[PDB]
């Protein structure tokens, strides 16, 4: 039922690197999540021009933000194109390795922590600000999957049971204690205005209900 896999070993270093280090810019993880979304929905756009039938599980292509006080979790969730079992447990891994080397030279060269996007591996900057992150996801071509890590050099996947979602990826972020400020609107709204102002699709802050 429930699988647990080792990460590699760089993608195990550089995540325990970005979990332990002190740098104060750490807003950009949103900006990171937000721009892999933004892949996503591409994506499945682009495919869906010659082969339509690839939108019945879904035809809005948008990114929802839903900060949770109550369990102290922000959601990013979008209508992308979603991961297969194969993406999460080796493909992923496979491609972040290299990217992820690169980065940590770069970062020893004197590269900031902000340009992790550049070497395609701003998902581990998460990191950031949550302790464990899940990711439910679910791909056309694949059954609905919840993949889940705290860090410390393992993953696990399993078949998401809860939901459904159609198709797209909710990463939930658990996050530290000392850092609920991304649970406010103003914070969060501030965030999206400075670094993702030109998103080419509708992102919707969700509001708490409790005053
Ligand atoms: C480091 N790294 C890449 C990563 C590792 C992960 C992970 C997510 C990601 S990044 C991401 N976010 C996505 C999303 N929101 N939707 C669909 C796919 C999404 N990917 C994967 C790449 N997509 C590229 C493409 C095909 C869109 C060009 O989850 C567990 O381990």
């Amino acid at each position: 039922e429930v699988e647990t896999f080792a990460f590699q070993a760089e993608i195990a270093q550089l995540m325990s690197l970005i979990i332990n280090t002190f740098y104060s810019n750490k807003e950009i993880f949103l900006r990171e999540l937000i721009s892999n979304s933004s892949d996503a929905l591409d994506k499945i756009r682009y495919e869906s021009l010659t082969d339509p039938s690839k939108l019945d599980s879904g035809k809005e292509l948008h990114i929802n933000l839903i900060p949770n006080k109550q369990d102290r979790t922000l959601t990013i969730v979008d209508t992308g194109i979603g991961m297969t079992k194969a993406d999460l447990i080796n493909n992923l891994g496979t491609i972040a390795k290299s990217g992820t080397k690169a980065f940590m030279e770069a970062l020893q060269a004197g590269a900031d922590i902000s340009m992790i996007g550049q070497f395609g591996v701003g998902f581990y900057s998460a990191y950031l600000v949550a302790e464990k992150v899940t990711v439910i996801t679910k791909h056309n071509d694949d059954e609905q999957y919840a993949w889940e890590s705290s860090a410390g050099g393992s993953f696990t996947v399993r078949t998401d049971t809860g939901e459904p979602m159609g198709r797209g990826t909710k990463v939930i972020l658990h996050l530290k204690e000392d850092q609920t400020e991304y649970l406010e609107e103003r914070r969060i709204k501030e965030i999206v205005k400075k670094h993702s102002q030109f998103i080419g699709y509708p992102i919707t802050l969700f509001v708490e209900k409790e005053r």
